[PDB]
């Protein structure tokens, strides 16, 4: 299947990103709180709602959450912005709770099988969060002793998602904290603004894009 992109509501992210964020690959986000990366999720999740023609690829989303950052209303506020309507976004966008680390890897493992039905559907599954990648496994292995089996399991996690995001093309995107992954910096910029930061891509030039959060989300 040829690649997908999802667009992340703004023109300047998209065009630092290709076109938008990309089905069969792992874009992976970086920020401290209040960055804008949990909202970049929530507008994502909308847009890959959309037709093509305006962004999406006419898909579901799967959410798995390890810190109770989802927030539905959000979802609304942004879906109506945007002149959706809230409760059938709502409706197609799967929630799943990690308790710990082990239960996170878990919900990958079985995620395949929601995939599998919504496949061949009018909704395929076409984006897949985890908000956050490494809570819990920062968490739980704490200090050198922990550090061999913490990479272990992480390297594992990510291999699963990869799986997912090209077997069934599919966009993951998922957040983190300081190949495999794209991965794109959150920062504060100047009157309330955020600046993205595109680092070690492969085959897109780095570079910075300055965008705005709004009730549509993110845009330009
Ligand atoms: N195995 C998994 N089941 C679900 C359900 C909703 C969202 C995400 C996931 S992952």
């Amino acid at each position: 299947a040829t690649i997908g992109r999802i667009s992340t509501g703004s023109k300047s992210l998209d065009k630092l990103l290709g076109g938008g964020i990309e089905t069969q690959a792992i874009t992976e986000v970086f920020g401290e709180f209040g960055s804008g990366k949990t909202q970049l999720a929530h507008t994502l999740a909308v847009m890959v709602q959309l037709p093509p023609e305006e962004g999406g690829l006419n898909g579901s989303v799967m959410w798995i959450d390890t810190e109770n950052t989802f927030r539905p209303e959000r979802i609304r506020e942004i879906a109506q912005n945007r002149g959706l309507d809230p409760d059938e976004v709502l409706k197609h966008i799967a929630y799943a709770r990690a308790f710990n680390s082990n239960h996170q890897m878990l919900l990958v493992q079985q995620a395949e099988d929601m995939i599998k039905e919504l496949l061949n559907t009018d909704r395929p599954v076409k984006l897949l969060i985890v908000d956050s990648l490494t809570s819990h496994f920062r968490s739980e292995y704490i200090g050198r002793g922990a550090l061999a089996e913490r990479q272990q399991k992480l390297a594992k996690h990510l291999a699963d998602l990869h799986r997912l995001a090209n077997l069934y093309d599919i966009a993951v995107f998922v957040t983190n904290q300081v190949s495999a992954t794209l991965r794109v910096y959150l920062r504060k910029g100047k009157g309330g603004k955020r600046i993205a930061r595109l680092i070690d891509a492969p085959h897109l030039p780095e570079g910075e894009a300055v965008f705005s959060i709004t009730e549509k989300g993110i845009e330009d």
